[PDB]
């Protein structure tokens, strides 16, 4: 089964080891420790008792910002990333929360597509925004409508 729930201290230890295996261009340990408590809503993915994936955003006013999604290598590509998505997708609009926003790198093709096909919207590009291995690459600016429903 694929359960989604709050992501807590206790959890942390597993999620730092999917960050570090999942994304190209990891966090550093002190960042990724720092992105907890106070007005963010952390959510882990739990496959079978184990961690399959997490995402880190943080809610101000009626807006969000995604700041980090990430499915382990061994549960990739099976619709997890998605299935988190829109699990937090609906704890946002529950909370009044009318645009969810991201950056992400313009060659992360695989993320582009997950939240082209959730209905994000290229805002902006930040130009050379991010470090690659020998040059820079473009920060994609992305935001996602999130219309209000009856409660
Ligand atoms: C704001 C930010 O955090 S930007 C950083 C994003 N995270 C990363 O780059 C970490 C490394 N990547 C990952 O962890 C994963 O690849 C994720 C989060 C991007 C996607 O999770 P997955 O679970 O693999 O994606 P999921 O299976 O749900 O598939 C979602 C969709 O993405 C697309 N997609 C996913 N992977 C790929 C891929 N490798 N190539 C092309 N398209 C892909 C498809 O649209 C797929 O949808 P489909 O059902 O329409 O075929």
């Amino acid at each position: 089964m694929n359960t989604i729930s709050i992501l807590s201290t206790t959890d942390l230890p597993a999620a730092w080891q999917i960050e570090q295996r999942a994304h190209a261009f990891p966090w550093s340990e002190k960042t990724f420790f720092g992105n907890q408590g106070e007005r963010y809503l952390n959510l882990k993915l739990t496959a079978d008792d184990r961690m399959a994936a997490f995402a880190i955003t943080q809610v101000v006013l009626d807006e969000a910002t995604l700041f980090n999604i990430a499915v382990d290598p061994d549960f990739q590509r099976r619709g997890l990333g998605r299935m988190l998505l829109e699990h937090l997708i609906d704890e946002l609009e529950t909370r009044g929360v009318v645009t969810l926003w991201l950056e992400v790198r313009a060659s992360n093709a695989a993320a582009i597509a997950l939240y082209e096909s959730l209905g994000f919207n290229e805002a902006t590009i930040r130009r050379n925004y991010y470090p690659t291995a020998q040059g820079h690459e473009d920060a994609i600016i992305m935001a996602l409508p999130i219309s209000m429903k009856l409660h």
